[PDB]
């Protein structure tokens, strides 16, 4: 028959600590237990003996309530710790139908594959299991599993913390390995969601079994060390034996000093992960659980003695598998021990205090304060158990645990959350040689609930700031854009952005607006060309120049005709034809000044009066005197028509020459209240302003075409002119001047078009006319007649 | 201390038949158990025995392997079946450590949410469940629920059927409802789920609670009135006193007969939910599950004795339920009666069987064939069990059962699919009037395996009865545009199609090409007949007819003209002059001919040809017969120019006057090559695409640019030769021709632009411009030489 350890008390609390281990592989139909375990056996069934003796005389948790225990071997295997947890829960349902008192609660089962199915039972029955090592995510859902919280932390909280190392050195794109089954697969998966909130790129995506062949390794290893130049740190969500197959791999094809893993809890400072493989895992980060090693417990366990501990069944088969000797004086005596023993021997030999024994004593506490809050809210004002609490319960029971908060035995408070998730203070380990050859594992500072207080003094201190997570650099120089490289998102590409395009996103540059291209580093696209035009270009100062040597030539002109009347030829002609003419070539000759200008609204109207008016009423003033002249030629002596279409003075044919004047004068004055003068800001190019009045094609083809024909208006009655004994030679140069004129009137048009300041080629174009029809007609009749 | 009924064996049993009621008599703690059901309770328990005793004796199931039997109490209750479950998972652990014998089933706990509760403590020792009444949807799932078959139908099941109901009377919107808790909402999800890939819309869904205000049940009808005339049918997913409260209702505001209610599972055999609301009911379908009455129970059951049966408890104690009789002789007798038994007692008195007396032989047998499969397939040819398969095995047994078939007792057939889902064979009813005011249930066919089988000259009564409640009626009529109601697609509103819309798709009418309306059945766009005439209509008849009397009169002007040369003007001038009037306007009264025609690349070449070079000949004409006048008035006396444009004879004019013809044709000529003639299907309309051969305002124009200057060069040198006394003041005619010919062939144009049909435009006005020239000139010419 199975024995059991029982401990008398009134409110019995029962416990699984894994006595012996795994029965062998193929033993389970008869489910014959192996051998005993000695430190999670017969370290922890005494921490249930001693600290239930604490808690048994002390006055301010549970005055005046003994407090019981039960201790049920669970094998490490989940079939015999089924038919353990069925005989707590037949002695609790025929105790509270009718030497058999309910069991509170469960101490928690060793691992975390057989809590899932020792806690599918104990849901029906209300009682709550509290775990003391069952560190895996889905025991926290509460939909499935209510009677169940830790006092040892979930595997969130690793995965934050392995977070927390990786984007405290700004390493974002990293490779990722993990052993197959539920503990590296779901800390990989927790780990690979929360690093997806902070643009971590998880540059390879990994599995591999632990006992797959040493090829599964060696592929593992070709896969991981590709890409060195762009990921070196391998989070590596791993059990011990996968990195020491890793390890020795590395070790096989000799590539020993590349990359910086760091490590997760199953390898936290035992050697077995590293054991002739020293060299590989130098500047190694891990983390690992701070569980304090109980010092109130060393005092007790290790003056302890074979002969004087009765409430111990299996304490004389550890005795004989400690010390090798066969003790006959008791019964139950292996026969592989000879050299029988005494009593007086040393358990100090290679005497460790376990890892895992702080957690025990502060899984009791945490049971044994819910029988306070219980027996002060529910029981108030009483020594010993009042009615109501008598038969004890769970589901009030619970409530008064999921609220319990304490002090713990190593300072550190156990409380639990809304999920029954213990506190987070995990430890940091780097693995380095300090002496001569001596490769340990040197504390370097702890996690903290989300505070990260890595010591740098203690952390590598193996080679120079470890290259990044630098596949594509931070390259956000000025003018750059991040390509994003659709595929990948870390790895995006570095790249400049055109003038034109300002930077709007970081990512993507938008060319701004014409009238506009950004600054420096394309930041704002600010008002670019403000280019003048006004005064003048210093090229169009000889163009500026000319115009006023025109006015000197007018000027030079009028010192001979106006105050200079004495003169037959102008005497014997009409003088209101000289007056017309140069009070035309006069206007045409203020306004190459006028025309250089920043076009406005009222300077728009300017420079149309200017092309309009002035090359209109210049030859407006030319043909009066042609007209003059083409009336007499046309009806006098040698073009024989009938009508004579004429008044009877000189004053009114001078008169009937001036009716035509005023006709261009309708024209642009129509053209100009159809489309007002305006400025229009022109963009031919990114860097060009002009800013031109509003003068279409419409405007310098009508008025000028008009002046054209006019043009073929005095060649036809100047036909005759150059061999007519007229005035002194006049009217072949007449001719001579319409030939002039017209020449560059029809080469004007096309260099016009074609050429883009154009507004320059109008002003030489009508001063260069006017001041040869000037020096054609004049420079003859004002020489020959001194 | 509740009690088992136990039968001896080799292979034992066990089941939890609900012996006595739900005890809510204080709460849980006390689990002290109501009244023996007596139509759930000892009823099947004899049917275990019946039917164990027709397998311990016939050689084909189970030769010298003798079955055992523990039937347990449940009390109706999921903690009380959860506490006598123990002593089957503590008889299987300590008869295979260490009489006590291995349980190998659990036949079936009847209520659903036990065999929940009572399955998640089955897995863990590997035992298979085999329910004869768990109707829930969610224990189907293979991944929590694996030792779990069923021998009766899923709720998937009967929501399918319930949707082929609603299907073979062609039903396509109906609102819903479902009582709140597992059973309703799971099988409204199943429906909907079902309704929405089918293409049905659930018009309203006012899912409600069973125990909640009268006003609340109010409500449900205050909904139901909206939607009363277009979604009227419910579908009643409901247990009877959801129904109770929804005929309540219906009786208190006299709504009686609007629409039909379709019950489910819970409403179809029961009466009772019904007392006093039946005039609410008539014309109601129904369904409910197929359990055939096993004659063979009911035969040994009702010849039982009080004093035979020593192998069932509860038995000797529930003759005072049934009987309401006290016997002093029977121990534990209950005091609340006073009339003493006897043990010769009528049995029959109302027996009715269990609607489920089918489903225990049914359930049991599946066992027993699924064990002569283990006992085949590990010990053959072996009689009683042998070395292996004992104690018997947990996941060899589960293999064994779920490939189990063998016919039932009533001839239908056990059989599992692969999640444990026994047959859909499924009756219906509906309540009806049979006789003088009776209200009750008629068969009215059944439906199996998703086969509906209705016939419906025993259902409802009426041909029309509820409409098609569709949300819209059957709007698919001759070509209708199709909104498709957005809020659900098979019940779009019909509106009418646009006169150029066509349903590419019936869901959508949408528009066709411009000048190819849509087409009869709107499958697509269609193109129209063309207005053009080759062969003459009787517009074309008076064209024609202008055409030929235009050659014909030409030939009579020709009689008095060749024919006769006693002419003054001609045969003292050229003939040829006067004769190529008639020669060039030859063409231009053949214009009508071959411009109203088809347009062909030849015959509508030759229709440009008539735009362009036909009437550029026939103002060839004008221009030698007025030019040769007008070229002589510049070179004799009347009018004199600068040079001498003239030859010493009259054939060298007749050349100098074709200088003007060729480049009147020649003008229009360099068009030709650049634009070849080409039919385009310029549409004027939707309803009309008249196809204008190759024609534009620059088209039409073409030769008018030259007959312009034609015309006015003619003019100028005719302008007051008209007062000149020529040969009879001919020159005055030709002036008084060319003056009425110009100015309506300036106004051609506006009329081109107005009125659209340009062919006869031009036709008609060529007709009228060319006669004026004939009857001003040459009757005139005509009446003077004769």
């Amino acid at each position: 028959q199975r024995s059991v350890a029982r401990m008398d008390g009134d409110v019995i609390i029962g416990a699984l600590f894994s006595v012996h281990h795994q029965p062998p592989a193929e033993k389970v139909p008869e489910r014959k237990c192996g051998e005993i375990r000695e430190q999670y056996g017969i370290q922890r069934v005494e921490a249930m003996f001693h600290t239930l003796d604490k808690i048994n005389a002390d006055p301010v948790l549970l005055p005046n309530i003994t407090l019981g225990s039960e201790i049920r071997d669970s094998c490490w295997h989940s079939s015999v710790a089924l038919e353990q947890s069925i005989e707590f829960i037949r002695d609790s349902l025929i105790s509270i139908r009718d030497t058999k008192k309910p069991i509170a609660g469960v101490i928690g089962p060793g691992s975390s594959s057989v809590a899932i199915q020792v806690q599918n039972l104990l849901q029906l029955f209300d009682i709550p299991q509290i775990a003391y090592s069952a560190t895996s995510i889905d025991l926290s859902d509460k939909t499935l599993y209510k009677y169940f919280l830790r006092v040892v932390p979930s595997d969130t909280l690793q995965a934050r913390a392995m977070l927390d190392i990786v984007k405290r050195y700004n390493w974002t794109y990293v490779s990722a390995v993990h052993t197959e089954g539920n503990y590296g697969e779901s800390g990989m998966d927790a780990f690979k969601e929360l690093a997806a909130q902070e643009g971590l790129c998880i540059a390879h995506s990994d599995k591999i079994y632990s006992n797959a062949g040493e090829k599964s390794f060696d592929r593992l290893l070709r896969k991981l060390r590709e890409r060195l130049p762009k990921a070196r740190v391998v989070v590596c969500f791993c059990e011990g034996m996968t990195v020491r197959g890793l390890l020795s791999a590395m070790r096989r094809l000799g590539v020993v000093g590349e990359f910086s893993l760091i490590g997760s809890d199953g390898w936290a400072d035992r050697d077995e992960v590293i054991e002739g493989y020293e060299v590989e895992a130098n500047g190694g980060i891990t983390i690992k659980l701070q569980s304090p090693e109980v010092r109130s417990f060393d005092d007790y366990f290790l003056k302890l003695r074979l002969d004087t501990n009765t409430r111990n069944p299996w304490f004389p088969e550890f005795w004989q598998h400690r010390f090798q000797c066969r003790l006959p004086g008791h019964l139950l005596e292996n026969p592989n021990f000879k050299r029988i023993c005494t009593g007086n021997e040393s358990l100090e030999e290679n005497y460790v205090q376990d890892s895992k024994m702080g957690f025990v004593i502060n899984a009791i506490y945490a049971m044994a304060h819910g029988l306070q809050n219980m027996h002060h809210a529910l029981c108030p004002g009483h020594v010993g158990l009042c009615d109501a609490m008598k038969p004890i319960d769970g589901s009030k029971l619970l409530d008064f645990l999921i609220k319990s908060s304490f002090i713990g035995v190593s300072g550190e408070e156990v409380w639990f959350d809304e999920k029954g998730d213990a506190p987070g203070r995990y430890d940091i380990m780097n693995l380095q040689y300090t002496e001569a050859n001596r490769y340990d594992y040197v504390h370097v500072g702890t996690w903290h609930e989300g505070v990260l207080n890595i010591d740098d003094y203690k952390i590598q201190m193996n080679k120079s700031g470890v290259v990044r997570s630098v596949c594509s650099e931070p390259c956000l120089k000025g003018q750059i854009k991040v390509i994003r490289k659709g595929e990948v998102s870390c790895c995006w590409i570095c790249t400049a952005c055109k003038e034109n395009e300002y930077v709007q996103d970081e990512f993507t540059c938008k060319a701004c607006d014409l009238g506009w291209w950004p600054n420096a580093d394309l930041t704002g696209c600010e008002p670019i060309p403000v280019r003048y035009l006004e005064w003048s270009n210093i090229e169009s100062i000889i163009a500026i120049a000319f115009s006023c040597l025109g006015i000197l030539v007018t000027l030079f002109v009028t010192l001979i005709f106006v105050l200079y009347r004495d003169t037959p030829v102008v005497k014997s002609s009409s003088r209101e034809l000289c007056y017309i003419i140069l009070a035309g070539i006069f206007l045409g000759y203020v306004c190459p000044f006028t025309l250089i200008a920043k076009p406005t609204t009222t300077s728009c109207y300017l420079q149309r009066l200017l092309v309009g008016l002035s090359s209109a009423m210049c030859y407006s003033a030319l043909v009066t005197k042609t007209n003059r002249i083409a009336r007499i030629l046309a009806g006098s002596k040698k073009k024989i028509c009938t009508r004579k279409p004429r008044f009877m003075s000189a004053w009114a044919q001078v008169i009937i020459a001036s009716i035509l004047i005023s006709v261009q004068l309708t024209l642009v004055v129509t053209l100009i209240i159809m489309e007002p003068p305006m400025p229009i800001l022109s963009y031919p190019s990114i860097k060009e302003v002009y800013l031109i009045c509003n003068t279409s094609n419409l405007g310098v083809v009508a008025p000028l075409g008009y002046n054209g024909l006019l043009i073929m208006s005095c060649t036809y009655y100047a036909f005759k002119t150059r061999n007519v004994p007229a005035n002194f030679n006049e009217a072949k140069y007449i001719a001579f001047t319409m030939y002039t004129t017209c020449i560059i009137w029809l080469a004007f048009v096309p260099i016009y078009f074609g050429s883009n300041y154009k507004i320059i080629t109008t002003c030489f174009a009508v001063s260069l006319s006017v001041t040869v029809a000037l020096g054609c007609m004049f420079t003859p009749k004002m020489y020959i007649i001194i």
